[PDB]
């Protein structure tokens, strides 16, 4: 195994959990992967591919971003930050994408899936695209439980780069919406002590965090250094307790490995 993987292989040993990572450097198309077929609960990181499937609605129905979603009461779930606001109110659709990706919006998302005709029409997105590997099964909250070897709202990391990198850098959505999802993803708020607190500060990230049971911590980023092309990264990382504690760092540290190689 190569160097970049003993040293995330260490990580992980260090770690008391199991990681999950998949580069792709788009300079030469070539990869690295830890775990990279292994499933991985994605918890958050699904709101990319729900927030996609959208998008690529609204490529047919132009004015799909801007219709009203009513935020009902009944509608709230825990970590709603922006729809809490709200309630007995609308958002667009652009709103709760942007909530969804930006906040870690859990009623956001539900109502992505919503527009979507539930769970199976993320799915269907995903496979509409050459993703054979992810599925999305449930709404928020419950889709986050990241039982271990619950097949479940689970993907690969090799998946996922490949997924990640269509939708942004390739051309899997419409001009203007794939321009519109990465907008989205560089102004996530929610990340900055995952894959960004380990990369050079002068590189540009878009990324989304995704966090749940078993102290599930999650980040899937683009990332545009200056001067040379640019990276997909996915980092999945999860723990034998359920009531771990989330952990971030490890995130961080396997984005400052990569970087180093
Ligand atoms: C900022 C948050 C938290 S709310 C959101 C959501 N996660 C959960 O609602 C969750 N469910 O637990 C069963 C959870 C959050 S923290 C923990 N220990 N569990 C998600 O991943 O979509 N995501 C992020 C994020 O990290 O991006």
């Amino acid at each position: 195994t190569s160097a970049v993987q003993q040293k995330l292989a260490a990580l992980e040993k260090s770690s008391g959990g199991r990681l999950g990572v998949a580069l792709i450097d788009t300079a030469d198309n070539t990869q690295v992967l830890y775990r990279g077929d292994e499933r991985f609960p994605m918890c958050g990181t699904s709101k990319v591919m729900a927030a996609a499937a959208v998008l690529k609605q609204s490529e047919t129905q132009k004015q799909l971003l801007n219709q009203p979603v009513e935020i009902k009461p009944a509608d709230l779930v825990n970590y709603s930050p922006i729809a809490e606001k709200h309630v007995n109110g609308t958002m667009t659709l652009a709103e709760l994408s942007a909530a969804a990706l930006q906040y870690s919006d859990n009623t956001a998302m539900n109502k992505l899936i919503a527009q979507l005709g539930g769970p199976g029409g993320v799915t269907a997105f995903a496979r509409a695209i050459g993703d054979e590997t992810f599925r999305l099964d449930r709404t928020e909250p419950t889709l986050n439980t990241a039982i271990p070897g619950d097949p479940r709202d689970t993907t690969t990391p090799r998946a996922m780069a490949q997924t990640l990198r269509q939708l942004t850098l390739g051309h899997a959505l419409g001009e203007t919406q794939r321009a519109q999802l990465v907008t989205w993803l560089k102004g996530n708020t929610t990340g900055a002590a995952s894959i960004r607190a380990g990369l050079p500060t002068s590189w540009t990230v878009g990324d989304k965090t995704g966090s749940g049971g078993y102290g599930t911590t999650n980040d899937i980023a683009v990332i545009w250094p200056q001067g040379r092309a640019p990276l997909v990264l996915v980092t999945y990382f999860t723990q034998p307790q359920q009531n771990a504690e989330s952990r971030r760092d490890v995130l961080a540290s396997a984005a400052r490995i990569i970087a180093e190689g």
